[PDB]
């Protein structure tokens, strides 16, 4: 499964607004989705997205972090001050994937180490894969770049799937 | 084939320094490799992307990395492409090699071939000094790639490889 393919549907229990909720990808139809995997290291990446969450909302997109761990420990993580390495008050959902079935479905699972690569995926309003960044574990991701990709794909979908030669 | 894997071998005839030369992936060991695919046959493709990469080549060379473009056509067409002024639609002087991929075996080897459009997705791949895959950006055709981001990724990987 790769780009221009209908993106693999995902569901499960996440921590949202400090609470555990069953969420499904089909719940986010009509909005873009940035699905990104945090391999269970520095939490500042996921925290960064959480801080820029409003900018993502301007573009009608939903960021969802995904990690190879339980919803209860994810709650434990949110119920920890950032000063101790925990997540503190999160503004984007943190989805549990102890089974790692989502990581496999997205091909960022290392079927030898039992860990996920830093995968990031942009899904459009019709539920199709538009972008896939995948990094080896040591290198983090950049929010400004993700926002750039999202706004570009949006302008494309609006202006007939074609971007002017030299955009902003 | 995914990240942390020894990268798929690529070889072929490229346009290097305004001339057709045989290049191999094994030729670039000891250096990073940015392998990126520029779809020509995309009816709305813009050369400003690959031109950009051509311009920032010095910045890539400071970091001991070799950017190689790969495009869906022969070394003769790539030469013809280089030998066409930009104000006439061509590439003009390119500062990175343009590798030929008419058979799209290189595109298939990297999993970027759209086996219906006969075109490759805008795939970008960072390869380390022992030749294993460290990064892969893949975009849908309408969205181009950013040189600054690539530079960030490469130097980040280098600092990691040292520390």
């Amino acid at each position: 499964a790769t780009v221009r393919d209908p993106a693999p549907q995902f569901s499960g229990k996440a921590v949202v607004d400090g609470a555990i909720k069953e969420i499904n990808s089909n719940d986010y139809k009509g909005k873009y989705i940035v699905l990104f995997f945090y391999p269970m290291v520095c939490p500042t990446e996921i925290i960064a997205f959480s801080d820029r969450y409003l900018e993502f909302e301007k573009l009608n997109t939903q960021v969802i972090a995904v990690s190879c761990d339980s919803e209860y420990s994810h709650l434990a993580w949110v119920n920890t001050p950032r000063k101790k390495g925990g997540l503190g008050e999160m503004k984007i959902p943190v989805l549990a994937d102890k089974s790692m079935e989502i990581a496999r479905d997205y091909g960022v699972l290392i079927e030898s180490a039992g860990i996920a690569l830093r995968g990031l995926f942009v899904i459009d309003k019709k539920g199709t894969l538009r972008h896939s960044t995948i990094n080896d574990l040591p290198v983090g991701r950049n929010v400004d770049e993700v926002l750039r990709v999202v706004e570009a794909f949006q302008y494309a979908d609006e202006n007939g799937d074609a971007i002017p030669c030299g955009w902003t």
